[PDB]
DNA sequence: GACTTGTGTATAAGAGTCAG
DNA sequence: CTGACTCTTATACACAAGTC
DNA sequence: GACTTGTGTATAAGAGTCAG
DNA sequence: CTGACTCTTATACACAAGTC
């Protein structure tokens, strides 16, 4: 694991970039490390006062000989490298936009109405997770494009995104593709997409949107499914949250436990006369005034038993990870905070950030246990200092010196107060905590050094 | 000076609050220290994981027995205390708004159109500076109010703000009022205001807005002034900046040197037949396409010689400090980032922040020299660590171990790269640097401690 | 003296944000 | 697109420490 | 070998933000 | 309300270190 040490991390992710000059590759690694060390901050701040590094970083982000595609490819190859270690993987796939309003926006693509000031890119990503513990492995692919003002000018239909993602995946994963399960939201409810996966014997979990007919029974998927015997079901704890509409009316969404029934079955679609499985999760005795929870999922996976169908549900529930990634890239890494003047420059910088973003998520996961000493992830110095810092804050529930303790102590460092008592700290708080730990390490290490050379302190 | 040590700072500013219970007073001090230590962050983060402190802080901000007015008064009394030390003071006076859009906004006052979602308060402040070195002393007064949707419902004209500010000032400053020079923008070009100052024999510098006539010559102030002989003049370096209009068109404002002529004279206004002086600064051979620089200032101060008139100009140029304060309160302390649910709660919290804001400015000023050792402001440990940290970053121009060095080293810590080569770091960068210093101090001090108890490190 | 009010610890949840 | 949090405002108890 | 391209140091300034 | 900055993109030189 090259994660905690930014520099090592950077090297692991980008050392193989094929930029056409070993010098650009080394710079990319260096640029990425500083950004990673100063997650979310500006290039300048990341430079720690080094003129040369600052100049180096800017020169690189505007280097017309550096391909952003090649930079994203490099990091993707590392994900592939890492993926060899797991028998089953989840390929989470979704689209987001990168929005800007500064001068360059004029040179970017449409995101809303033709007149909107905010313009930028649509980015279709594939986020790989290991299917046993669901940890985040890394990005596998990104497709970036600018939507034209006039659809007529489009080079191709955007719906082809899924398929291009699959082609890239399959080619980067080679013989590992068989261990991959593609996870997509309703937008992927495209028969052409389904056909293709099936044709390659590839795996997937796609939520259904359209009313489709089941060839055998001739009923609509939903109906055919309602006819299937209940397998059992499951419960979900829906947490409280405040809600605001399009108009800005605010209202509360109190917490609640939802009970769902689970049914599954085999279906067949006319298109290519393809066969696949389906699962239907639907809320029983839904509240008086709430929109019932309902998921109709299409899949390649087994669904016969309650266990197999629930497995499908668990898989689809992991799709949300990509949403966290979106936020980590934006709010976390600062994707939309960048102010490069030319599309290509901004693209280069932002591409690097996509990796920083995945790291933000991994950091947290690294502190998340499945009683494993904290010494497994931290240095002895990190340990010592942390202990010092946490003095007296440890709760009974936390085994002294454990991985669990390190997690809370770091979060605490980050301000975490477990307000809802879930025990779960945000990836933002954890980063905040780690950042503080690291900062304080510098001071600690500075003292240590001075003593080592017989120097008196203060 | 109780500035650098947050706690001591808090005590100095608020220890005399008259809250009706010594317990609320001690809490206020404590609340303020944590906020000051964690400038700009949330109450929770400021709590360093302490449930009791967090609970204490919230309880206080919603305590119906705590008067926000009393909290602002307390800090103002400290400014008064401090003011005794200077022979001449500048009372900078201006209005800003505090804007919110969350649920409470409905309970706040109008700031724009009757329908605007953003509502909140208008706050008229007096910011005291020492007139020799222009350092920031502190806040002297704040008047907060909610503007009614219908003017008809207003309790009084908002124009009375200046006068109420003067009444409060005079009463808090007592015999020191004579050393005070009131500094106000054109909005203060109110004859009733002028009369009042004059009547109390009080001093001021008010920019002129309206065309007024000079009783003696019977010409308009501007004209009468143009007739006065030129005293000499002055130059200004107008720096480059990007500019954006109301509509969002962006355009450059390149740097330039402006040459101004200076004239002065005595004038008399019909209202109360009052006499006062005036100065007129007007740009000579102004550029082809720029809006000419022009200041017509009304004052109590001497204007006869070039020196005396320039003095007036320098004074008025210091008005901008209040603008920095506005930003420090908002962007810096987080005034508008607060999300308290009731007007009174938000008011209490935000009132505390106004002091935090002044401190942000003072911090910087504290590192600003007029070759005074850094040891005058920093601890030996702070010094040592800082030196360690800055290793190799010092520029020749900076005398090793000086106040000047500490300034740059801290700024550097804050990311400063002197992009425009002015040599001046923002108050934001300086805080960032100080914050880092402090953070790193914790680690340093933690090491020091451990050694002291024979413990091996890492 | 007779009553309130704050604190440190507990429990719980509404309000607000940026991802959808 | 079946969310995941933090900020903010309560509630309760056994004291402490305030007011009038 | 014959030409480009990056680096560390320099100089300068346009673009963008939140205060007005 | 006569702004004060940081972020970002150049320019130039003497080398170094790349490509083809
Ligand atoms: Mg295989
Ligand atoms: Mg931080
Ligand atoms: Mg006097
Ligand atoms: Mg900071
Ligand atoms: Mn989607
Ligand atoms: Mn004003
Ligand atoms: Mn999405
Ligand atoms: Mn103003």
């Amino acid at each position: 694991s090259a994660l905690h040490r930014a520099a090592d991390w950077a090297k692991s992710v980008f050392s193989s970039a094929a930029l056409g000059d070993p010098r650009r590759t080394a710079r990319l690694v260096n640029v990425a490390a500083q950004l990673a060390k100063y997650s979310g901050k500006s290039i300048t701040i990341s430079s720690e006062g080094s003129k040369a590094a600052q100049e180096g970083a800017y020169r690189f982000i505007r280097n017309p000989n550096v391909s952003a595609e090649a930079i994203r490819k490099a990091g993707a190859m590392q994900t592939v490298k890492l993926a060899q270690e797991f028998p089953e993987l989840l390929a989470i796939e979704d689209t987001t936009s990168l929005s800007y309003r500064h001068q360059v926006a004029e040179e970017l693509g449409k995101l809303g109405s033709i007149q909107k000031a905010s313009r930028g890119w649509w980015v279709h990503s594939v986020l790989l997770l290991e299917a046993t513990t669901f940890r985040t492995v890394g990005l596998l692919h990104q497709e970036w494009w600018m939507r034209p003002d006039d659809p007529a000018d489009a080079d191709e239909k955007e719906s082809g995104k899924w398929l291009a993602a699959a082609a890239t995946s399959r080619l980067r994963m080679g013989s590992m593709m068989s261990n991959v399960i593609a996870v997509c939201d309703r937008e992927a409810d495209i028969h052409a997409y389904l056909q293709d996966k099936l044709a390659h014997n590839e795996r997937f979990v796609v939520r259904s949107k359209h009313p489709r007919k089941d060839v055998e029974s001739g009923l609509y998927l939903y109906d055919h499914l309602k006819n299937q015997p209940e397998l059992g079901g499951y419960q979900i704890s829906i947490p409280q949250k405040g809600v605001v509409d399009k108009r800005g009316k605010r209202k509360n969404r109190p917490a609640r436990k939802a009970s769902l029934s689970l049914r599954s079955g085999r279906i067949t679609l006319k298109q290519g006369n393809i066969t696949l499985n389906a699962v239907l999760a639907e809320e029983i005795n839904p509240p008086k005034g709430e929109t019932p929870l309902k998921w109709l999922l299409l899949t390649s996976e087994p669904v016969e038993s309650l266990a197999q169908a629930l497995r499908v549900i668990d898989i689809y529930t992991h799709r949300w990870r990509i949403e966290e990634f979106h936020k980590a890239w934006k709010t976390g890494a600062g994707a939309e905070r960048q102010r490069m003047e030319k599309p290509d420059n901004l693209e280069r910088m932002v591409s690097i950030l996509s990796f920083v973003a995945v790291r933000l998520l991994q950091l947290r996961e690294s502190f998340t246990p499945p009683s494993q000493s904290a010494e497994t992830v931290l240095t002895p110095d990190e340990c010592q200092l942390l202990g010092y810092l946490d003095k007296g804050k440890r709760k009974r529930k936390e085994k002294a010196g454990s991985l669990q303790w390190a997690y809370m102590a770091i979060a605490r460092l980050g301000g975490f107060m477990d307000s809802k008592r879930t025990g779960i700290a945000s990836w933002g708080a954890l980063w905040e905590g780690w950042e503080a730990l690291q900062s304080k390490l510098d001071g600690f290490l500075a003292a240590k050094d001075l003593m080592a050379q017989g120097i008196k302190i203060g």
